[PDB]
């Protein structure tokens, strides 16, 4: 007679995409922070995501102000006002800007109805974002300097500023040469990932 369907979300949403991005940036930081050296590998746990094995710190720290990123990029990723994300990677000593590592987000202003892509196929994109950052690595300069990091959130510069956030500045680097990674979507964001590195001296 009448066919019926409990309600079971599929699809995507601008609230999936902006819970899906976000996530993807905790992993992806992780990542880079251990590929870094920026915290020690026993700070590290391995966990599985995306169909891999991926570390993620336990530096309880690091824990509290990773969540605290994701949790306002989540809903400015929402709203459509994050423009890129920058891992900006330095020498602890100096201070000199090694790498950024840039995640450049275009949005679908327009996201109605659920858009009709897989979270499957969704994660089978960022399973191969994760292993080029990986991967990306392996062709870099060899890092023998210690380094710390600095995660940068470009937004439309008439958003409001929420407490503890603060305007920095842009952390330019030099005398690179970049890395382009593969790009992946939900349809509704789509982030494009990048490296740029500093050629080092014959010194
Ligand atoms: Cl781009
Ligand atoms: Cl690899
Ligand atoms: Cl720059
Ligand atoms: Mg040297």
């Amino acid at each position: 007679g009448m066919a019926l369907q409990l309600s079971r979300e599929q699809g995507i949403t601008a609230r999936g995409s902006a819970e899906i991005v976000a996530e993807f940036f905790s992993f992806g930081i992780n990542s880079i922070l251990y590929q870094r050296g920026i915290y020690p590998s026993e700070t590290f746990t391995r966990v599985q995501k995306y169909g891999l094995t991926l570390l993620v710190t336990t530096d309880l720290e690091l824990i509290k102000y990773l969540n605290n990123v994701v949790e306002q990029l989540k809903d400015w990723l929402y709203k459509s006002s994050v423009q890129k994300l920058v891992v900006v990677i330095s020498n602890i000593e100096s201070g000199e800007v090694l790498e950024r590592w840039q995640f450049d987000i275009e949005s679908d202003k327009t996201a109605s109805a659920p858009r009709e892509k897989s979270q499957k196929a969704i994660q089978d994109e960022i399973r191969s974002v994760i292993r080029q950052i990986t991967a990306t690595v392996t062709f870099l300069p060899l890092l023998e300097v210690s380094c710390s990091f600095d995660l940068l959130i470009y937004t439309d510069k008439d958003l409001v500023v929420p407490e503890k956030w603060e305007e920095s500045g842009p952390q330019f680097i030099t005398n690179s040469e970049e890395v382009r990674l593969r790009s992946f979507t939900t349809t509704i964001h789509k982030v494009n990932s990048m490296v740029a590195y500093k050629i080092p001296v014959n010194d």
